[PDB]
């Protein structure tokens, strides 16, 4: 059945990091970005850090190491990458530093340049990781664009682990879940590909609110009407087809993560016969400081 749990978390101390500058704050706690040096190792590696609300209620204090313990037992290129833990009056989340934010804002901020090889790459990557979480066993509960961050804009990789169980465990965003979730609060494999769905017509509507405007008591009824999400302008019926296969009520009749690989994929050798987007074949889309020679991305960083 269950294999032992072998990942390594590994504490850091206060002094190997500098914070530098606040990327996210209020709500439940704080963002920084800063630079980790390991010990005696010469290199200096981008950080986000994530230090909760200076309240140290241990409510708070036992959610940040459920995320830990996830992100610790996670290693794949296309989900977030933690690097440690740092144990003072709160505890800190080290992970790697995404340069360019969550992959919502950066659809909202990009819209012009944001071509089709772009969308369905990004399609694809997200697939991946989810696949690599299934394989896991893992259901993430929380897929969303938020979610979704983004090392470069041709490199993203799914976050917020939060929220995550194992396929089983019995241990709220509504217009992300499948129905099955709304109403009898079953969460799978399947619940994460209805989610995956709304994450790219996100996507496709470059960060359109779903159901925009609706409250959230009435979304299990329209879903019940048969009502889903409208086909966004640059999709064909190829690519809203596959979205509308992830919002089937039979959860099994869904596609697969692993099925949602393969056709994105197919999609992404001729991107332009399936998002149709003005002026695409004309898009395209310098680091940190001076004393730069030793910095080495989290990616490039191993640890045995
Ligand atoms: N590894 C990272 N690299 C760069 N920016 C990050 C990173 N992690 C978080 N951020 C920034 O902080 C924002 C919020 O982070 P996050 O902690 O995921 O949000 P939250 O509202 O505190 N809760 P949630 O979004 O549900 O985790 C993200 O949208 C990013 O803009
Ligand atoms: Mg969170």
């Amino acid at each position: 059945g269950e294999a032992p749990n072998q990942a390594l978390l590994r504490i850091l101390k206060e002094t190997e990091f500098k914070k530098i500058k606040v990327l996210s704050s209020g709500a439940f706690g704080t963002v920084y970005k800063g630079l980790w040096i390991p010990e005696g190792e010469k290199v200096k590696i981008p950080v986000a850090i994530k230090e909760l609300r200076e309240a140290t209620s241990p409510k708070a204090n036992k959610e940040i190491l459920d995320e830990a313990y996830v992100m610790a037992s996670v290693d794949n290129p296309h989900v977030c990458r933690l690097l440690g833990i740092c144990l003072t009056s709160t505890v800190q989340l080290i992970t790697q530093l995404m340069p360019f934010g969550c992959l919502l804002d950066y659809v909202r901020e990009h819209k012009d340049n944001i071509g089709s090889q772009y969308l369905l790459n990004w399609c694809v990557q997200i697939a991946k990781g989810m696949n690599y979480l299934e394989d896991r066993r893992l259901v993430h509960r929380d897929l969303a664009a938020r979610n979704v961050l983004v090392k470069t804009p041709q490199h993203v990789k799914i976050t917020d682990f939060g929220l995550a169980k194992l396929l089983g465990a019995e241990e709220v965003p509504i217009k992300w879940m499948a129905l099955e979730s709304i109403l009898h609060r079953i969460y799978t494999h399947q619940s994460d590909v209805w989610s995956y769905g709304v994450t790219v017509w996100e996507l496709m509507t470059f960060g359109s609110k779903p159901y925009d405007g609706i409250p959230a008591s009435e979304i299990s009824s329209i879903l019940e009407k048969g009502e889903r999400l409208p086909q966004p302008p640059i999709c064909t019926i190829d690519v809203y087809m596959i979205m509308v296969k992830c919002w089937m009520i039979d959860a099994d009749s869904r596609p697969k993560f692993r099925e949602l690989i393969i056709e994105f994929s197919k999609m992404a050798r001729d991107p332009q016969r399936y998002l149709v987007i003005q002026g695409d074949e004309r898009m395209h889309l310098l680091m940190d400081e001076e004393d730069m020679d030793d910095v080495v991305d989290a990616d490039e960083y191993l640890i045995p």
